[PDB]
């Protein structure tokens, strides 16, 4: 009841292209009033940073309600990832008007970035629901997901130097020395260790977690104790799913200092930003082992901040039986209902728009694009599916002037 596709589909189409090529594209933009279809100017219509993501919920979707509709728009986005598939084994990021392929711009070029890991992320979600349902489309996705893995393990940097950032630690061996982005190929290679387990993907698997772990805060005497660093001395809430990951992969290889590593985070650095209203990005100086804040910017705050923590605080949850979690997570969740800077509110289920972010105490800004309705959706449908998550939440909503 909560979660409402409308406007996700509405950013969705279907695209032909060559001999009977059948594309799922998913709109970037949608500007308030009317909410239609927005182009990026220069580069593009839809990228793969969304479609993967869309890709997730729309089979989350198929796997809770086993609805035809939502398994052919799995098809179709996870056949615009393979449309998108270069040449060398890395991603193509957008798709323009004409429906070319953005191959050039420096925001879709083919290398190693965000959307090469969400696109693979996306096909190891994926596949489980491919497999029984159509032959020829995850026999071609498991293909890929091996050969991609197969290319990022050629060009892996195992040498474990570090540089250094106002005392912070830098591991140069990670993708862009992101903490983030390592979090999501973590993913990504976990869920592939599942489906044909390498020791390669193994060794991959712990080089990221130490590098993610490199980068987390531990100062007991620090505000920030826990938290995980997202590039060189920053943190930025947005993508920032360390903690996740780690419990995913700790799960995966068995590895108590990983779940340990994300506890610390969850148990620390995540009620000290809640009883803040939460943070958009901060930096830090180390000196010895204090770490001490440097500056803080308060906004924007987006969708995609809450994600990554209610994604963690639901697996904390599912690991430990704690139930301080599962009220963490829906305390996070209130941020689309008025619980942040703005008391706006920022998901609409009787219309599924999902505001793009809140610049201010007294600017929202309501446009709803591809990725703010994709990452509260993927919220509210993680929340939803847990009995004791939903109806906390529920009884939060019945108590406040919320619209829904
Ligand atoms: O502007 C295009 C596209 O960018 C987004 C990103 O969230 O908004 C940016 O641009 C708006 C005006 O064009 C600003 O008001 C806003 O602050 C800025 O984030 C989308 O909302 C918008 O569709
Ligand atoms: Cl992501």
């Amino acid at each position: 009841k909560l979660v409402n596709a409308e406007h996700l589909d509405a950013l969705y189409q279907k695209v032909t292209v060559a001999n009977k090529t059948e594309l799922g594209l998913i709109h970037i933009y949608s500007e308030f009033p009317d909410y239609r279809w927005v182009k990026d100017p220069i580069e593009g219509v839809s990228a793969i940073d969304d479609v993967a993501r869309a890709a997730i919920f729309y089979q989350r979707q198929y796997q809770a309600t086993g609805s035809a509709a939502d398994l052919e728009k799995v098809k179709s986005l996870v056949e615009f990832i393979l449309y998108q598939r270069a040449d060398n084994g890395y991603f193509y990021n957008f798709i323009y008007p004409d429906h070319s392929i953005n191959k050039e711009y420096k925001t879709s070029v083919a290398e190693p970035n965000w959307w090469t890991w969400r696109a693979l992320w996306a096909l190891t979600q994926v596949y489980p629901t491919l497999v029984k349902t159509d032959n020829a489309l995850a026999q071609r996705t498991r293909e890929t997901i091996f050969a991609t893995i197969d290319v990022i393990y050629k060009d892996f940097n195992f040498k474990q130097t570090r540089g250094e950032k106002e005392g912070v630690a830098v591991p140069e061996w990670l993708p862009h020395t992101a903490g983030d982005q390592a979090s999501v190929l973590l993913m990504a290679l976990s869920d592939a260790q599942a489906l044909e387990a390498k020791p390669e993907i193994e060794k991959m698997m712990r080089s990221l977690a130490a590098g993610i772990m490199l980068m987390q805060v531990k100062d007991t005497s620090s505000p920030v104790n826990g938290a995980f660093l997202s590039w060189q001395n920053l943190w930025h809430g947005y993508g920032n799913s360390q903690a996740y990951a780690l419990l995913v992969a700790g799960n995966r290889l068995g590895d108590r200092d990983m779940i340990k590593a994300a506890f610390n985070e969850l148990d620390h650095f995540h009620p000290w930003l809640i009883s803040n209203g939460l943070l958009n990005e901060f930096t830090v100086r180390q000196q010895g082992e204090k770490v001490t804040l440097i500056e803080q910017k308060k906004f924007s705050q987006i969708a995609y901040i809450i994600r990554p923590m209610v994604f963690a605080n639901i697996k904390a949850w599912e690991i430990s039986r704690d139930a301080v979690y599962l009220e963490r997570a829906v305390d996070l969740s209130l941020w689309f209902f008025k619980n942040n800077p703005a008391q706006a509110q920022m998901y609409y289920p009787v219309t599924g728009i999902a505001f793009d972010g809140i610049d201010s105490a007294t600017t929202v800004n309501k446009n709803s694009g591809a990725e703010s309705t994709i990452e509260a959706l993927l919220t509210l449908q993680l929340i939803e599916s847990i009995p004791d998550a939903k109806r906390m939440l529920e009884s939060a909503l019945e108590k406040r002037n919320i619209k829904q």
